[PDB]
């Protein structure tokens, strides 16, 4: 029975999709510590988004499942009979799920607190983290796209997935030959618009491109949208998420009857402020709930923000240097051997990250017996589950196989790198596996990863739902 499995995995790994690739594959029975399968287990490889496994476990160690995140609004003193204040500060302390609606609710509080007029300026304070927006070795060409959003302590999260530091651009065709209509979403009045796009004939080819040119705050739109096309939406990053948050907050104040007379910019609450008056605040959901959209959809912004929150909690430093040491120390304190680990970010976007499949499985075992094991487990994509908040990045993989509804695993893919690691619960014991592939030259070997996870599900005693 055990010899069949090794033969079957051996054969799966001969697939031509893995030509010239190195593949770390480890499978362990977690009830006994029995190594069921091991190849290139100690080989150092890029993890891509499997890096998030390390980040999530450390966040739960350092911050706790009950940890929540605060945002507040501050003036030098409370408002008067006249209901006036001078400068106002919106202060972000690392909430990765702060919505436009949370801004409106804080704006209503400011009004309710007696403010009618902000006579001075509105400043967006993100000083709880440092102002290092991107990791050194991240690629500049990626910057326009949600997964490369700038990192800040104060950022507005979009939608129920809470994509941070982005705006939703919507392009709608007009009559043929008329410019396409571009709607910048939340960044209206914040980001600049360079719209060169036209509406093409009905049935013409869609060549529409939406860019943010490197080192600018301009949404540049080119190409041609067919007159008969459905409108196109895309998430695009902005420069300085905190200043977009400031912009949206100004609007929310105005919309709740509070007149802002001055300008909007970045700035930290002055040191010379004696006893700041907190005029409004907001508390995020607890980390256990935040772990769901973070890990199910592999949210890079959430990961980096949790690293810096780790740096804040361990060292008073909202920094990658500090946060990444904190991740490593949390993992060690958990009993994980971190010798094979090189940590350059929390999300796994960085090509400077390294793991080994053995280190991954080690972590899977330690996390499985931690006090927070269930919270952690619930955050992982579940093979083949059609509800996006349940199936996550595995929603349309492994359907109608023994893995469906059973395998819980984290994904990860970029150019030349793909990974799948997690658990296979069986009638007998929970299996832990890690599959890390580097160096394949075609599509990410997802079918190969599926075949192994499916084989493990079967071995554990499972059968495909019909
Ligand atoms: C992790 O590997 C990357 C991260 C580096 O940006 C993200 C992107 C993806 S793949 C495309 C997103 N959803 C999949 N349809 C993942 C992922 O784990 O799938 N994480
Ligand atoms: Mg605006
Ligand atoms: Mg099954």
């Amino acid at each position: 029975r055990l010899t069949e499995l090794r033969e079957d995995i051996d054969a799966i790994l001969e697939d031509p999709a893995l030509e010239g690739a190195v593949s770390g594959v480890v499978v362990v029975d977690t009830a006994t510590g029995e190594e069921l399968y091991s190849r290139d287990g100690g080989e150092q490889l890029l993890p891509a988004s499997n890096m998030k496994l390390f980040t999530a476990a450390a966040a739960l160690e350092v911050l706790g499942a009950d940890h929540s995140f605060g945002t507040e609004v501050a003036a030098e003193s409370a408002p008067g009979r006249r209901g006036e204040v001078q400068d106002l500060y919106l202060v972000g302390r690392g909430d990765p799920t702060l919505s436009a609606e949370d801004l409106d609710a804080m704006a209503a509080e400011v009004a309710a607190s007696g403010v009618r007029t902000v006579r001075g300026d509105l400043y967006a304070d993100d000083t709880w983290f440092d102002s290092e927006r991107l990791v050194d070795d991240w690629w500049p060409e990626d910057e326009p796209y949600a997964y490369s959003a700038q990192i800040s302590a104060l950022t507005v999260a979009h939608g129920e997935r809470f994509d941070t530091g982005v705006t939703e651009v919507s392009v709608t065709p007009a009559a043929e030959g008329e410019p396409a209509d571009v709607d910048l979403g939340a960044a209206e009045g914040y980001a600049e618009l360079d719209n060169r796009a036209v509406t093409g004939a009905a049935g013409s080819a869609n060549t529409l491109v939406i860019d943010r040119p490197v080192g600018t705050n301009t949404i540049a739109v080119t190409g041609s949208l067919p007159a008969d096309a459905a409108p196109v939406t895309a998430l695009r990053t902005v420069d300085e998420p905190a200043a977009l948050a400031g912009h949206l907050f100004e609007e929310a104040l105005e919309s709740n009857g509070v007149t802002v007379k001055g300008d909007v910019g970045l700035g930290g609450v002055p040191a010379d402020w004696q006893d700041a008056e907190v005029l409004a605040d907001h508390t995020s959901a607890e980390l256990s709930e935040i772990l769901v959209p973070f890990m199910k959809f592999s949210n890079n912004g959430h990961a980096e923000m949790l690293v810096k929150s780790i740096g804040q909690e361990t060292a008073g430093a909202g920094t990658w240097d500090a946060g990444l040491v904190g991740v490593e120390e949390a993992l060690s304190g958990l009993g994980v051997d971190t010798a094979g680990l090189v940590l350059n970010d929390g999300s796994g976007l960085s090509r400077g990250n390294l793991v080994t499949a053995d280190t991954v499985v080690d972590l899977l075992g330690q996390a499985g017996s931690a006090p927070w094991a269930q919270t952690w487990s619930a955050s992982l994509p579940v093979a083949g589950e059609s509800d996006p908040f349940v199936g996550g990045t595995l929603a349309n993989r492994m359907r109608g196989t023994a893995a469906e509804g059973v395998v819980e695993a984290k994904t990860g893919t970029m150019s030349g790198v793909s990974a799948l690691s997690g658990y296979v619960p069986g009638p007998e014991g929970e299996l832990a596996f890690s599959i890390v592939n580097n160096g394949h030259s075609g599509p990410a070997p997802l079918a190969v990863q599926d075949a192994i996870a499916v084989r493990l599900a079967e071995y554990a005693g499972h059968q495909a739902p019909e």
